[PDB]
């Protein structure tokens, strides 16, 4: 995409979850399930503003656990998450590391959801004892997505994503040039 980014519609994915997405790098946070997505995918670098991820909805499915490789089952739910916030190459290497001239992680994944704790999208998604997995993603109508956003926390906050058909398009936009 502009920028360099690397913004697909479906693609594979690793998964984890964090804590504490009330205030995210898009600048709006949101009540339904959210995500961070690597920095390559989210299309702005921290201090930039919103990327062109942000407020875009995808479904989200995972189907192995690269530290339990033996584990055959079950996962978790497909959930449907908003991306509002940025997992930043700088000091996220195993996950969100993904550069425009070395496009996938750790794990071999050339996008990564970090899915929010704390209104409930983990749950939903990771088995207890297997909070980091691999499986898919697929852009989806933000119809698909139960939740409000919150109010813009800085001006120049963005999710205009929630409203945009899939990529490739563009609403928010991308800040500057990819990481290298
Ligand atoms: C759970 C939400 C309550 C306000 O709608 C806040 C999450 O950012
Ligand atoms: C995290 C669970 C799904 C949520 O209902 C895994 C099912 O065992
Ligand atoms: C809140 C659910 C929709 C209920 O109709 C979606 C998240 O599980
Ligand atoms: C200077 C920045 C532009 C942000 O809009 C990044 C340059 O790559």
């Amino acid at each position: 995409a502009t920028g360099g980014y690397v913004q697909q519609a479906t693609g594979q994915a690793s998964f984890t979850m964090y804590s504490g997405c009330g205030s995210p790098a898009c600048g709006k946070a949101a009540s339904g399930f959210t995500a961070a997505i690597n920095q390559l995918a989210f299309g702005s670098a921290p201090g930039l503003g919103a990327g062109d991820a942000c407020g875009r909805c995808f479904a989200l499915t995972g189907n192995h656990d690269p530290y339990s490789p033996n584990y055959t089952g079950p996962f978790g739910q497909t959930i449907v998450v908003k991306v509002t916030d940025l997992c930043p190459v700088q000091g996220n290497q195993e996950f969100c590391g993904q550069t425009t001239s070395n496009p996938t992680n750790q794990h071999g994944m050339p996008f990564h959801f970090d899915i929010c704790e704390d209104t409930g999208g983990s749950a939903k998604f990771f088995p207890s004892g297997h909070g980091a997995l691999t499986g898919t993603f697929t852009e989806v109508s933000c119809s698909q997505w139960s939740g409000s956003d919150g109010g813009q926390l800085w001006n120049g906050a963005c999710l205009s994503g929630e409203t945009a058909p899939n990529w490739p398009s563009t609403a928010c936009g991308n800040k500057g040039t990819a990481p290298s």
